[PDB]
């Protein structure tokens, strides 16, 4: 299929120069994804990899760091999709304080306006601030876009930032999905956590946003 | 002047909400920056007034951390050209180690592309790496991209870079560019470094690279 050769050509030049090599990175990016859910995919494994590669210390840190930008650059030049003229609903995209989950959530929103839904991200300051947005926004869901590749969120960190949202009492009746290392929680701890659902991987997104809202 | 409104609102902008509004960012530089040129003009104002703001408690490095991603995609969304397969010369853009001028480095690129140099971009690991590099494409012109939103430490670093640089036996024709505020310089001083010319201003850059041909 060439899917697996895909990921493996795509994961050695964001190894070794993502962004001297970015026309051939964009190149096999929209050869082999002609969906940003096709895009997340490839992200995801090549996400893996990157990862295995920094923890075996076969690369740095500031590799990782130029990688990711190159797929932030190379996922706009590819994909960007306005809002739907008629939206089956609103959807509000957002990162866990402290944390820029950007490729993430940019890719989670080409997903939801690819099937109808009117979406905005945001990269929030803090839970406050969050809650402001919320309210004035009047949004019913809200999707927690998980760090995949760095600045990863500690498992406690996503749960008490859920938590805080929750604890307050200006969101009634609120949609929280939540992906990442999260969503392979137990339904049942998930529940507990304040999250409606989860999404193993980004793609499974839209499906569990359907089932929710 | 126009160009000093549209300052002003892509500041603020990139100041609030510069990944959840990109479509915006996007728009206002199509209309007010239609070259690669204008993009770095307009770019360099901005960057002056984030870099005031956040010296004053006004924003915070992480805002400014996302506006300047937010622009990475902006940019490539907006120029992508192909590099000139027959070239006026070959020119190497590159950062300095320890530092990610990502934007600067691609905006070069695109000016330089655009008036007929063959140019490539490169994040090297160290000297010995961009050596290396230099050797092997035979490169006559490098350019060291400026960091216009990293401090003024940089300084040292580039000095010291281009200085280990020249140092080098290994390296004959060279002529090398700096930009940001080291082409502050007295001529004198940026000749000691290894340097031979500046560009005060990113936009400066073709006709700075024109005098070293």
């Amino acid at each position: 299929s060439g899917r697996a050769k895909a990921v493996a050509r795509l994961s050695d030049l964001l190894s070794t120069d993502p962004l001297g090599r970015l026309t051939e990175v964009e190149e096999l990016l929209r050869a082999h994804a002609p969906t940003a859910a096709d895009f997340a995919r490839l992200f995801e494994a090549c996400a893996e990899r990157l990862t295995r590669a920094l923890a075996e210390d076969r690369i740095s840190r500031m590799q990782v760091t130029l990688a990711y930008s190159a797929l932030q650059m190379a996922l706009r030049r590819i994909h960007h999709l306005p809002d739907p003229q008629k939206s089956v609903g609103a959807v509000l995209v957002a990162g866990v304080p402290g944390h820029k989950p950007i490729l993430e959530a940019a890719l989670a929103a080409e997903m939801l306006r690819a099937v109808g839904w009117s979406t905005s991200v945001v990269h929030p300051e803090s839970v406050a601030a969050l809650a402001a947005r919320l309210k004035t926004s009047r949004t019913s869901t809200l999707v927690v876009a998980p760090s995949l590749l760095e600045g990863t969120e500690q498992e406690a960190d996503t749960l008490r930032f859920v938590s805080a949202l929750r604890a307050r009492t200006d969101l009634p009746g609120l949609s929280i999905l939540v992906g990442g290392r999260l969503a392979q929680l137990p339904p049942s701890k998930l529940k507990d956590s304040g999250a409606d659902a989860g999404f193993a991987h980004l793609a499974l997104l839209p499906a569990a946003l359907a089932r929710v809202a």
